[PDB]
C-alpha cells in the first residue's frame, strides 16, 4: 500500500524485462469481475507491441474494440458504435492496463511505485498509483521465464480483471502496417 519507496531497483528490473521485447505479440483471455461480483465477462483478443512506443490491443467480437496507441497518442475505435476516441496515453491507462507493456517506464514510475517478488522462472511487480487520484488500487504485472505472462488489476470499487497471455512470441517482424485499421468514412469522432 506504500507509495513514498525508494523502488530504483524494483523500475530498472521491469525496464530491462520489457526492453527484451522489441516487438511482441500475443493472444489474451481476460475475465472482468465487478466490484459487487455479481456480473462477470470475459474478452479474448491479442495484442502486438513494435518498440519505441507502437501498440495495438485488439477485443474479439461481441462488443469489439481496437485501441492502436502510437507514443503520446491512443485511437480507440468501437466498431459496433462507428466512433473513435482519441485521447493522449495516461489516461486510457486505467481502462486498458496492459499500455504499460509499451510504456515509457520512466514516466509512468512517476506516477506507480513498484515492488516486485522473484522466484525461479516468474517475476512478479506490483504497482501503486503514487496519487489516490486513481481509477487503481494495485496492478500487478507478472513474468514467467522472462516473457510478459498475466496482469491483474483491481480497481478502487473492487473490480477485478485478470489478463491471462498466451502464445506469446518475441522480437518477431512486424510491419507498421500491422497498427493501421480501416477508418470508416464519417465515422463519430470523439474525445471523452
Amino acid at each position: 500500500g506504500s507509495i513514498a519507496i525508494d523502488d530504483s531497483a524494483a523500475v530498472q528490473r521491469l525496464t530491462g524485462l520489457l526492453n527484451k521485447a522489441q516487438t511482441l505479440t500475443a493472444r489474451f483471455s481476460q475475465l472482468t469481475l465487478d466490484g459487487s461480483g455479481t456480473r462477470l465477462q470475459e474478452t479474448a483478443g491479442q495484442l502486438s507491441l513494435k518498440r519505441p512506443g507502437l501498440f495495438r490491443w485488439h477485443t474479439d467480437a461481441p462488443n469489439e474494440q481496437l485501441l492502436i496507441s502510437n507514443g503520446e497518442k491512443v485511437w480507440l475505435y468501437d466498431p459496433d458504435l462507428e466512433q473513435v476516441t482519441i485521447q493522449k496515453l495516461d489516461q486510457r491507462l486505467t481502462q486498458t492496463p496492459a499500455l504499460l507493456l509499451s510504456g515509457d517506464i520512466s514516466k509512468i514510475s512517476e506516477s506507480f511505485a513498484i515492488t516486485y517478488k522473484e522466484g525461479g522462472n516468474v517475476v512478479d511487480f506490483v504497482l501503486k498509483p503514487k496519487t489516490k487520484d486513481t481509477l487503481f488500487d494495485t496492478l500487478r504485472l507478472s513474468f514467467r521465464s522472462g516473457k510478459v505472462n498475466d496482469m491483474q488489476m483491481i480497481d478502487g470499487v473492487g473490480q477485478r480483471t485478470n489478463i491471462l497471455f498466451f502464445d506469446v512470441k518475441m522480437n518477431e517482424a512486424l510491419d507498421a502496417k500491422q497498427f493501421t485499421f480501416d477508418v470508416p468514412p464519417g465515422v463519430d469522432v470523439i474525445q471523452e
